């Protein structure tokens, strides 16, 4: 089984890019990270910085989670991020991805010893 914060690097890191380049990003990356295996995954955020900056936010801003937990934390500052989203023609094993980059604070839940990500909350 994948640890969770394989899982998290694995559906949320691509330090390789400042940004998404083209509109085709979400549909190569959604596919290399296999997140199209078996279904399509409908959401998925990318964070563009480096997997060291996206662990330190673990030591930054506590804020509560969307359900209610208090391990998720923002980051003071903002991030180069890519969301992908499915759009309305996405069918597996088809899928079809609108892919929109912003640079935006991230929200993380974190856990373990290291304290790291473990899930992607949300960008503001
Ligand atoms: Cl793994
Ligand atoms: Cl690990
Ligand atoms: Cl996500």
């Amino acid at each position: 089984k994948e640890t969770a914060a394989a899982k998290f690097e694995r559906q949320h890191m691509d330090s390789s890019t400042s940004a998404a380049s083209s509109s085709n990003y979400c549909n190569q990356m959604m596919k290399s990270r296999n997140l199209t295996k078996d279904r399509c995954k409908p959401v998925n955020t990318f964070v563009h910085e480096s997997l060291a900056d996206a662990q330190a936010v673990c030591s930054q801003k506590n804020v509560a989670c969307k359900n209610g937990q208090t391990n998720c934390y923002q980051s003071y500052s903002t991030m180069s991020i890519t969301d992908c989203r499915e759009t309305g023609s996405s069918k597996y094993p088809n899928c079809a991805y609108k892919t929109t980059q912003a640079n935006k604070h991230i929200i993380v839940a974190c856990e373990g010893n290291p304290y790291v990500p473990v899930h992607f909350d949300a960008s503001v």
